[PDB]
């Protein structure tokens, strides 16, 4: 008997939690006999959800509960985009758990942008999603968070990989490099005058939605409109802002990572 624990930072908001449900459904369909469990690593988000009647286990709680149920084989899957700080803290609570349980074998699955192969697959999926927009000469801008962690290199790396698919697919980050000014300089080279944006994030969290599309003077929508672009935000059919985890083929990459060799 195998069990799977899905690891994310977490969110208290309805739209990200619908994306989480899609990820659970993808894993449950692939492994219909397995228990699938969740942990949200943000302590404060867990606390706010508890105030709402929604009870999410802390990581140590989540794994101990699996141990107390008899499981000797546990999969712990990162739902992160890059192998950065949160991925490292995953490994840490996984090892704190392995130490207390020498008989339990724990398999760890990597985040989305782990390898060049992963980033090509993501680029192809996003190209497919936006091909009709790209065909009209409109650019697609992907907004990642950005970090000082060395894994920040994935954003510049997937930006270059995306050039094999279209010059109109452009990646930047809010807090690091490539920056919004790099995005604007790249846009200028394409000849586009219209932009569709999407977060290069697993879910469209509340803070990210403001960074991307808010009326704040430094939101990406404002800064691109100041530059003269006509800006649209990508949405799901249900009207929510889209994110990577909403795309079934993206969810399959986390799925494959859980068993990769
Ligand atoms: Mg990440
Ligand atoms: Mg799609
Ligand atoms: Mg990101
Ligand atoms: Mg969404
Ligand atoms: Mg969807």
């Amino acid at each position: 008997g195998e069990a799977t624990l899905l690891v994310t930072f977490g969110s208290s908001y309805k739209a990200p939690r619908e994306t989480y449900a899609k990820i659970e459904k993808t894993f449950a369909a692939a492994y219909p006999d397995q228990r699938i469990s969740w942990t949200y690593t943000s302590s404060i988000i867990r606390k706010k959800l508890a105030q709402q009647g929604i009870y999410i286990d802390a990581p140590d709680e989540a794994l101990e509960k699996l141990a107390r149920l008899g499981y000797k084989k546990i999969n712990v899957q990162s739902l992160h985009v890059i192998p950065g700080r949160e991925y490292d803290e995953m490994i840490d609570f996984v090892n704190k758990f392995k130490a207390a349980h020498s008989d339990i074998t724990v398999k760890v699955g990597r985040p989305l942008f782990d390898t060049d192969e992963d980033m090509r697959e993501v680029a192809e999926i996003l190209h497919k999603r936006f091909q009709q927009t790209i065909e009209k000469g409109e650019a697609i801008v992907f907004m990642g968070h950005g970090t000082e962690h060395a894994a920040n290199d994935r954003y510049a790396r997937i930006n270059k990989i995306m050039k094999n698919y279209s010059k109109f697919m452009i990646v930047g980050t809010v807090e690091s490099d490539p920056s919004i000014n790099d995005v604007i300089a790249e846009l200028k080279e394409t000849g586009a005058t219209a932009v569709t944006m999407m977060p290069l994030m697993s879910v469209a969290g509340d803070h990210a939605t403001n960074d991307m599309a808010g009326d704040e003077d430094d939101s990406w929508k404002t800064l691109l409109t100041n530059a003269g672009y006509t800006v649209s935000i990508d949405k799901l059919d249900n009207g929510n802002f889209s994110a990577l985890g909403d795309i079934e083929e993206i969810r399959n990459i986390w799925l494959k990572h859980m068993k990769a060799t």
